[PDB]
DNA sequence: GGGTTTCCACTTATTCAAGTTTTTAG
DNA sequence: CCTAAAAACTTGAATAAGTGGAAACC
């Protein structure tokens, strides 16, 4: 196939990236713990060919399945991480998820100096690894009784590409079929993120020239949509962007029947019964209809 | 060698995606 | 009347993040 676009794929691992530092006990190792340094992204078996696409991309990185229903691809071959670093040096991420990436380049520099293979390099791990995603293990905690200091990240979306890629993970296209004729018909577009991130996602609003923002939580967890329901907004403003900036994965299809619909609101042909049938067909084999 | 690296099978907590309603704007 | 648009919510699973186990490279 042809390479995934740089920033297609920094708005891929925006949403779905991954990086992760082990840090485990071993009776054999020099220094009492060895270590795991790594990238990964894991879907659904569905999307397995984003996966092998960003494989062939990068030229680096192994696939393996992960459970019965999802598909994973990690990298932490040492040699093969200077590539992802060459990547995101060049395409830097945007969400909070860059602290987790600056995490990640201070646990490189000290594995390739082979400090880690020393005391005082497994401590500095430790102090990285309190920082870096959900920190600390306590098995980990209790046997390492630390520093740490992170810095918010806000950045603004740089590009399309990057939207397109971060939409291809945390994109959602859905028809909202409403009873009450008494049917209807009203397309919604959703990017959905964690509250860490109200910045980002606000920017959505200014970036895109519409939408709106709400936050929702079930219990102690928060989080934020970002919803567009102006047919105008999303036939002249949320559709052309991905038309120009492709999609990837099946949300891909997702998004091509959608325009089908949008294009049927333009045409006033979902205010008619042969009309409104072909929209609910098509809402019944998209989104987990398909 | 054999410590260390790299890989493959697998698990889990929640942040997502997706869906369900009713009201408000025009 | 007549839709369009917005408000507000819930919920399960695809994520993200992590873990077990070991062949075997260097
Ligand atoms: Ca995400
Ligand atoms: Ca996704």
């Amino acid at each position: 196939r042809e390479s995934i676009n740089p920033w297609i794929l920094t708005g891929f691992a925006d949403a779905e990236g991954s990086f992760l530092l082990r840090i485990r006990n071993n009776n054999k190792s020099s220094v009492g713990y060895s270590t795991e340094l790594g990238f990964q992204i894991t879907l659904h078996n569905k999307d397995k060919s984003i996966l092998e696409n960003i494989q062939s991309t990068w030229k680096v990185g192994v696939i393996a399945n992960s459970g019965d229903n999802a598909v994973s691809l990690k990298v932490t071959r040492f040699e093969d991480l200077k590539v992802i670093i060459d990547h995101f040096e060049k395409y830097p991420l945007i969400t909070q998820k860059l602290g987790d990436y600056k995490l990640f380049k201070q646990a490189f520099s000290v594995m390739e100096n082979k400090e880690h293979l020393k005391e005082n390099g497994i401590k500095e791990l430790v102090r990285i690894k309190a920082k870096l995603n959900w920190g600390l293990t306590d098995e980990l905690k209790k046997a390492f009784p630390i520093s740490k200091e992170r810095s918010l990240i806000n950045k603004n979306i740089p590009n399309f590409k990057w939207l397109a890629g971060f939409t291809s993970g945390e994109g959602h296209f859905f028809v909202n079929l409403i009873k009450s004729l008494g049917v209807q018909v009203q397309l919604r577009f959703r990017i959905t993120q964690h509250i860490k991130d109200k910045n980002l996602m606000n920017s959505l609003i200014t970036y895109l020239g519409c939408g709106y923002i709400s936050e929702s939580n079930k219990s102690e967890f928060s989080w934020l949509n970002f919803t567009v329901t102006k047919f105008s907004d999303i036939n002249d403003k949320i559709i052309p962007v991905f038309q120009e900036n492709t999609l990837i994965g099946v949300k891909l299809e997702d998004f091509e029947d959608w325009c089908k619909v949008a294009k049927l609101i333009e045409e006033k042909k979902h205010l008619t019964e042969s009309g409104l049938d072909e929209i609910k067909k098509i809402k019944l084999n998209m989104n987990k209809g398909r």
